[PDB]
């Protein structure tokens, strides 16, 4: 189902006004652009619209956590419009707002081929439906409707290329009421790879799940147990498993008291569905949860001593993970297996990444989830050595958990 939605390439844009939700949430300081990866990513869609004779391309986006209070001093899209101007090679009109009669007059009938960028959408509480020196404060249904009609007035067709926000029922996500709502090329990529993963995956299908807590991932694991042939359970999660399944001593490591109660239920579902579960067997320990702490080594047989904590897996665990990855024809990896921000505890994640790169090289379908694992793909420069790297963490997680995305659902079928 995720595949049969309308995309930009199947849309007719010649002579129409295109209003397009992009992902320009580039988090950098001094109002100078240090990493414009997302801007470069959103370029092919704008260029398609321009090179197919569109009258205008209007771009709405967000940046920061302002919670619906105008913060133009600190979180303004202005420098982006400069960056974009270079990457497009074309003038881009920056407007000081994204709604109202002035913006509506600006976008009513612009010159042929104009590119316009609106001010941050999250200056308004009506985008997210709730916000905040004003503390937490809400929105008003009539005002949300007015905001949505104002965005709807800005173009003849709508394009959504903001996958990372597609799990939020926000006004820019579901409140543009135009006859055709298409998905941009980033959207098309995401929906293709994840519909293949969730609907008809190559087999054997492997899921690699890491994280710090078991309780928030239950449904994830649960849904992943209806899909896959193998599961690797790594990261801080695993100790909660090992303390419960094998009575392992874990030292000062993360323990999920709630998730400890459902560990055996998940193993029971895995046994009922015939899923092979791979947990770590050795560990790199630390004296404290710090970057420059003393290190050590432990095994499931030895246990972790008191006062120390496990922050990464060891070489034998890497061998077992590589066994699992070697058997796989499709892989989905969400969440690293160690504290990769700190070089002393990034060895397991790096080794698993190398194994996934080789698997890709010999024909595996390797999808990397948003969040920290995409950050790993960027930190070791391997985005071009895997099949797919998702652009959104929460959205991809909610797709994996089996949920329907409000922004995706709001696209036109056929």
């Amino acid at each position: 189902s995720l595949s049969n939605k309308l995309t930009l390439d199947k849309l007719d844009v010649k002579g129409k006004r295109v209003v397009m939700r992009v992902d320009f949430n580039v988090p950098m300081k001094n109002n100078q652009i240090t990493n414009n990866q997302r801007i470069k990513a959103a370029v092919p869609s704008i260029k398609f619209c321009l090179d197919n004779g569109a009258k205008s391309v209007v771009l709405m986006s967000h940046l920061g956590r302002p919670d619906g209070v105008p913060m133009p001093d600190k979180y303004s899209l202005e420098p982006v419009a400069v960056e974009l101007k270079s990457l497009l090679g074309k003038d881009v009109l920056f407007l000081k707002d994204c709604v109202g009669p002035e913006v509506e007059k600006a976008c009513a009938n612009p010159a042929a081929g104009s590119v316009i960028l609106l001010e941050n959408l999250r200056f308004h509480v009506e985008e997210e439906g709730k916000g905040k020196s004003g503390n937490k404060v809400k929105a008003e249904p009539a005002k949300i409707e007015a905001f949505r009609a104002s965005l709807s007035k800005l173009g003849d067709v709508y394009v959504n290329d903001a996958f990372g926000t597609a799990h939020r029922a926000h006004s820019s996500m579901v409140g543009v009421n135009l006859p055709q709502k298409a998905g941009g090329f980033l959207m098309k990529k995401e929906l293709n790879y994840f519909a293949k993963a969730l609907e008809s995956p190559e087999r054997p299908f492997l899921a690699i799940l890491g994280g710090a807590k078991v309780a928030d991932k239950i449904q994830l694991i649960n849904n992943m147990l209806d899909k896959v042939n193998e599961m690797i359970i790594g990261g801080g999660m695993a100790f909660t498993f090992l303390k419960v399944l094998n009575n392992m001593e874990i030292g000062t490591s993360l323990f999920d008291e709630e998730g400890a109660k459902i560990v055996k239920d998940l193993m029971s579902k895995a046994e009922k569905n015939g899923v092979k579960i791979t947990l770590p067997v050795d560990f790199v320990t630390a004296d404290k949860f710090d970057e420059n702490a003393k290190t050590g080594q432990a095994t499931v047989a030895s246990g972790i001593p008191a006062g120390w904590m496990g922050l990464d897996c060891g070489p034998e665990s890497s061998k077992k993970y590589a066994e699992a990855v070697t058997r796989a024809k499709q892989i989905v990896w969400n969440g690293p297996v160690g504290v990769f921000e700190w070089e002393a505890f990034a060895r397991g994640t790096k080794a698993l990444m190398d194994e996934v790169v080789k698997a890709t090289s010999r024909g595996c379908i390797t999808i990397i989830g948003g969040g920290d694992t995409a950050t790993c793909c960027a930190k070791w420069n391997t985005e071009d050595k895997v099949s797919h790297v998702s652009t959104g963490g929460g959205a991809s997680l909610e797709l994996l958990e089996g949920k329907v995305l409000p922004g995706v659902d709001a696209l036109s079928n056929i």
